[PDB]
């Protein structure tokens, strides 16, 4: 089941300031589909950029979901890696691939692994931005 988002802390390598529904990292874990993390723009901080969720404990995780922004496409992530850490500093890759640029929920299912942190790396995204409406981590 999804770990409680209110026990997590989101940080990112790049985040746009709060201009309403974007683009602070914490907007990716607020349970609100209208608010999004978005990489910093004006000017762009180029991809790759990433968002890390500190989980609020060390959990055996097996699924991750990425919900894109709704009603528009800038930052819809189309090439990704998923990494995990048990110390907040040293990361290891557990998933990688391509996603379509539609607003559909994107789900990753993987070998059970122990993590205190999960990092979603946007290698490519629509417009060269990365964005995320909601991220969930399942244990
Ligand atoms: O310049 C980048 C910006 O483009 C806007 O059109 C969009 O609504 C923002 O979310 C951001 O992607
Ligand atoms: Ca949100
Ligand atoms: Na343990
Ligand atoms: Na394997």
């Amino acid at each position: 089941s999804a770990l409680p988002q209110g026990n997590m802390k989101a940080t990112a390598t790049s985040e746009h300031p709060d201009v309403g529904n974007e683009g602070l990292a914490k907007f990716a874990i607020d349970g609100k589909e209208n608010t999004i993390w978005h990489t910093k723009y004006n000017p762009v901080e180029e991809l790759p950029q990433s968002i890390t969720l500190e989980l609020g404990g060390s959990y055996e995780i097996n699924k991750f979901t990425y919900l894109p922004r709704s009603g528009a496409k800038n930052g819809n992530i189309t090439k990704y890696e998923l990494h995990v850490s048990e110390d907040g500093n040293n990361f290891r890759k557990i998933s990688e691939g391509n996603w379509d640029d539609s607003g559909s929920l994107k789900t990753l299912k993987f070998n059970s692994t122990k993590a205190t942190h999960v990092k979603l790396v946007a290698l490519e995204g629509v417009g060269g931005f990365a964005s995320a409406a909601e991220l969930n981590v399942f244990a």
